[PDB]
C-alpha cells in the first residue's frame, strides 16, 4: 500500500516530502499544498532552520481537520552538536516545540559523528577543522532509547550509518529498541545494493534521500552529472508517459524503499505524488540499477578524519 510496516508496529507512508533547503518563507505553503495533495509524511531536521514554519503548516491542516494527527508521520533528526547523553532530550523538545507537536513518529540520529556542543552547527578549531565530541554511537543510542520510554517519540532510527555502525547498535548489550529506519542517499548513480540488502535482512526499513540527485545542493559544481537530464532516464520516462522525476521517485518505491523528494513548488509537489499509478518493468529496474557510479551528493567532506566518519567502509 503507500505504507511500510516498521518494527514498532507503525506503518510509514512510502512517499514523504523533504524540507532541506526549503526557505522559511516558502515551506509553510509547500507543506500545506503537500497535505492537501495527499502527502502524509514530512521529513524534517533542526539543522534545516525551518521547523517552526513547517509546524505552522501542520497546525493549520490539523485545525482545518484535513488530517488527524494519527494519520500524519512526522520525522526529525538529532543534529551532531547534541550527541551527548544529557543534550538529546533538550534537542528533541526544541524540535517538538518548533513543530508544535507533542510526539514525533520517528526521530533519527542525523550523522554518526558527534561535534562539540555549542551554537555553531559545524564548530571549527579556532582555525580549521570541525571540532569532534568524544561521545560514541552507543552513548547516543542509549539517550535515544530514553525518548521512547518517555513518550516523546514513537520510533528511533539512524541516518548515514554504514553497515558496521548499524551492527554496532545491533550488538549493544541490553539493546532495548532496534533502529527502525536507516535513512541514506540513494538514486541511479549511488544504488546502495549492499547496504540496502544488509538493512532489509535485519528488518530495518531504508529511506532514500536525494532521489532526484539534489539539483539545488549548495556545492553543486561538478558540471556533470544530472539525473533529471540523463537522456537514458528521459527515454524510460517517455516510454511510460511519465516525467523523469516520476520515474526517479517510482524506482526506490519498487525496491521497497521509502522516498522523500523535496519541492517547494506546488506543481512539482503535485507531480511527484502521481507515482502510485504505474509500474517500472523488471527490465527498466535492472537498467536503472546499471547506472550506478558510486556518486554521492552528501559526503560530509569536512569530517573525513572524524573517528566516526561513515564513508571509508565499502558499505
Ligand atoms: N538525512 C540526511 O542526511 C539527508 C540529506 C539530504 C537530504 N535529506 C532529505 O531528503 C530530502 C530530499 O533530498 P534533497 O533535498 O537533497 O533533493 P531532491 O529531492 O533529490 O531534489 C530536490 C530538488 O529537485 C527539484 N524538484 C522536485 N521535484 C521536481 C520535479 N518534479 N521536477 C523537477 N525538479 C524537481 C526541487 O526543486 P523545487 O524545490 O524548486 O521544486 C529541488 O531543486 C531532503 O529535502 C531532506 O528532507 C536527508
Amino acid at each position: 500500500a503507500s505504507r511500510l510496516l516498521l518494527n514498532n508496529g507503525a506503518k510509514m507512508p512510502i512517499l514523504g516530502l523533504g524540507t532541506w533547503k526549503s526557505p522559511p518563507g516558502q515551506v509553510t505553503e509547500a507543506v500545506k499544498v503537500a497535505i492537501d495533495v495527499g502527502y502524509r509524511h514530512i521529513d524534517c531536521a533542526h539543522v534545516y532552520q525551518n521547523e517552526n514554519e513547517v509546524g505552522v503548516a501542520i497546525q493549520e491542516k490539523l485545525r482545518e481537520q484535513v488530517v488527524k494527527r494519527e494519520e500524519l508521520f512526522i520525522v526529525s533528526k538529532l543534529w551532531c552538536t547534541y550527541h551527548e547523553k544529557g543534550l538529546v532530550k533538550g534537542a528533541c523538545q526544541k524540535t517538538l516545540s518548533d513543530l508544535k507537536l507533542d510526539y514525533l513518529d520517528l526521530y533519527l540520529i542525523h550523522w554518526p559523528t558527534g561535534f562539540k556542543p555549542g551554537k555553531e552547527f559545524f564548530p571549527l578549531d579556532e582555525s580549521g577543522n570541525v571540532v569532534p565530541s568524544d561521545t560514541n554511537i552507543l552513548d547516543t543510542w542509549a539517550a535515544m532509547e530514553e525518548l521512547v520510554d518517555e513518550g516523546l517519540v514513537k520510533a528511533i532510527g539512524i541516518s548515514n550509518f554504514n553497515h558496521l555502525q548499524v551492527e554496532m547498535i545491533l550488538n549493544k548489550p541490553g539493546l532495548k529498541y532496534k533502529p527502525a529506519v536507516n535513512q541514506i542517499e540513494c538514486h541511479p548513480y549511488l544504488t546502495q545494493e549492499k547496504l540496502i540488502q544488509y538493512c532489509q535482512s535485519k528488518g530495518i526499513v531504508v529511506t532514500a534521500y536525494s532521489p532526484l540527485g539534489s539539483p539545488d545542493r549548495p556545492w553543486a559544481k561538478p558540471e556533470d552529472p544530472s539525473l533529471l537530464e540523463d537522456p537514458r532516464i528521459k527515454a524510460i520516462a517517455a516510454k511510460h508517459n511519465k516525467t523523469t522525476a516520476q520515474v526517479l521517485i517510482r524506482f526506490p518505491m519498487q525496491r521497497n524503499l521509502v522516498v522523500i523528494p523535496k519541492s517547494v513548488t506546488p506543481e512539482r509537489i503535485a507531480e511527484n505524488f502521481k507515482v502510485f499509478d504505474f509500474e517500472l518493468s523488471s527490465q527498466d529496474m535492472t537498467t536503472l540499477l546499471s547506472y550506478n557510479r558510486n556518486w554521492r551528493v552528501c559526503a560530509l567532506l569536512s569530517c573525513t578524519s572524524h573517528k566516526d566518519y561513515p564513508f571509508h567502509e565499502e558499505f
